[PDB]
């Protein structure tokens, strides 16, 4: 249940590479998404390497400020001795899951494809129904980047930069019931965070927070 | 001028440490004072267009951006670019007080922390090109996010004013007598439910969602 996903900005980070053939040759994004707010950030790069990862989130932390923790999979970009040490001088927590749509990487994935998809949008909008000019890669990934954060993704009322730097964290939550293992509903727990598909879960009695389906949870009353 | 996003200023300055891409574009907001930066191999406009793209993807975008009057800014794919963009563009003297000053002090503020970062990482010299990068996004990072001196304010704290909201907009409610009594506010909807806590008496209930609106 300790699925990576912060209450609030800056708590936790997913972050990932992306293969997109639209901008090759450098056809690799590195992908970083705060599991709170949604906001991201992506940089290019020609290969997927220590060096490449380190100096991008040198560029999220400049535009987002400094996370507490990073999740991430088991590339060796990541688990690296000198990435290892690059999070630690920081003062970064790092957690490493498996390459995949496993509990840690998910949110990151989903990054992913709202990024490719502004980037197809883009680049077909300009005539490039194929690969990208090099030398217009730049601007398009920063006008993409723009539309993703500086604009609401749809179904939210506020934008993700809205909700980066003015998010909302409950202090206390109202209390509801989910549905436990058994399938019976169980009391005793506040909810802080209830999304389309996962919320979030404070027990009254441990303070410990733990993601469920938002079908596994109703107001307690 | 207070109001962030409504001028840039925008200029180009070198920096040796940094080559081969020596040439800085850099642009400071002129009321949140946010500075970002990008190192380009030569002054041209197609690299002014893409340091603007960069800066907007950060910052947001402008209302109006002050240069000198050096081609790259004044020629005919620049201004096309702008207004594509939507962006007032207004040139001057290079150095001219006017709109060139505070962009000026960003260049050595700028040049400033890329020595102390460098140095400090033991690059004496030109900065390797790998780490190049990295080093100019912790640049911003510092100048950005770390207060300068007398200002209380970070430039992030200026630019996006970071507050922590506690509970959602104000809503009214259908109360038992059929009248939508104001007071309080969206904590968290779901179930076809709506949480709502009183902002006088902090109590917090369970309302159905359909006797819940909006409260100017």
């Amino acid at each position: 249940g300790v699925n990576p996903r912060g209450l609030g900005p800056l708590q936790i980070w997913q972050t990932d590479f992306t293969l997109e053939p639209r901008m090759a040759p450098r056809s690799w994004l590195a992908v970083t998404v705060d599991t709170a707010s949604s906001a991201i950030v992506v940089t290019q790069h020609g290969r997927v390497t220590s060096v490449a990862v380190q100096h991008h989130w040198a560029t999220a932390i400049a535009v987002l400020g400094r996370p507490k923790a990073i999740k991430t999979d088991n590339g060796s970009c990541f688990t690296s001795k000198s990435t290892r040490e690059w999070l630690a001088r920081w003062g970064i927590a790092h957690t490493t899951g498996i390459p995949g749509n496993s509990q840690g990487q998910a949110m990151v994935e989903r990054a992913n494809r709202l990024l490719k998809d502004r980037i197809r949008v883009l680049a077909e909008g300009d005539g490039f129904m194929k690969r990208i000019p090099t030398s217009k890669q730049g601007e398009l990934l920063a006008k993409a980047m723009y539309a993703l954060n500086h604009k609401e993704r749809g179904e939210n009322t506020k934008t993700p930069i809205q909700k980066h730097w003015r998010p909302t964290v409950l202090t206390e939550g109202p209390p509801v019931k989910i549905r436990i293992e058994t399938g019976e509903w169980e009391k005793g727990w506040n909810v802080l965070v209830w999304g389309r598909g996962y919320a979030a879960v404070k027990n009254r009695d441990t303070d410990k927070v733990i993601w469920v389906p938002s079908r596994k949870v109703k107001p307690d009353i």
